[PDB]
């Protein structure tokens, strides 16, 4: 078929993050104004969406990774990706 | 295969909305700072994207739901989801 | 199957752009406050994501178009779509 991407950006430089789901794995490419590099994000999933917001100059990111009917939320809040509270039902 | 999601967020809390297309139906999970709950959005579609913007503190949301080659726009503007003017051609 | 869309918006009017991948081709519909029209964007791809940001009142847009395992970045910066520096690896 084809890979699936999600993108987000922030600030005025801007920083950009592109998430790619490929063969069950989601990886991350980053731009902070100079060039593209690989980011810390590495999680399983066949589909991905993303949103982010600033608190002052600190970025917060939520990546929604889906495999089958299970969507897991992954959070960046300044110190590592942690799994989020998101659930699909209830 | 797998479900497909789209996500958007606003404000500083933030509020978050995650839309999930699953088996022809798009449903909505919401976060306003405390926990996740099911939102009012319920429309047919196999694919979804979303964008939103603030006017002061009031949120406006546009959800693009696609089935086959027909994309329908759905609008939140403070008082219920209504169908939008979006058309694909002409 | 079904077409795939990505959406972005900016400003307070707002302007909206909806990108649709359909049968290998990504096209663009635009809203600047009056009605929907077809935009300049026309590129190959089976999947698309998008992000955008303002610098003052000038919009900058990045559209990520994927075919197979090749994601090409397309840039709008006020004067035509140009191909971006994005690469997936290295």
């Amino acid at each position: 078929g084809s890979v699936q991407t999600a993108a987000t950006s922030w600030g005025t430089v801007p920083s950009i993050r592109v998430y790619t789901a490929n063969n069950g794995k989601i990886t991350e490419r980053c731009w902070d104004g100079k060039g593209w590099y690989t980011g810390a994000f590495n999680e399983p999933g066949d589909n991905v969406s993303v949103t982010s917001w600033l608190v002052g100059s600190a970025i917060h990111i939520r990546v929604y990774a889906s495999t089958g009917t299970t969507t897991t939320e992954w959070c960046w809040d300044g110190n590592g990706w942690t799994k989020g509270a998101y659930t699909a039902t209830n």
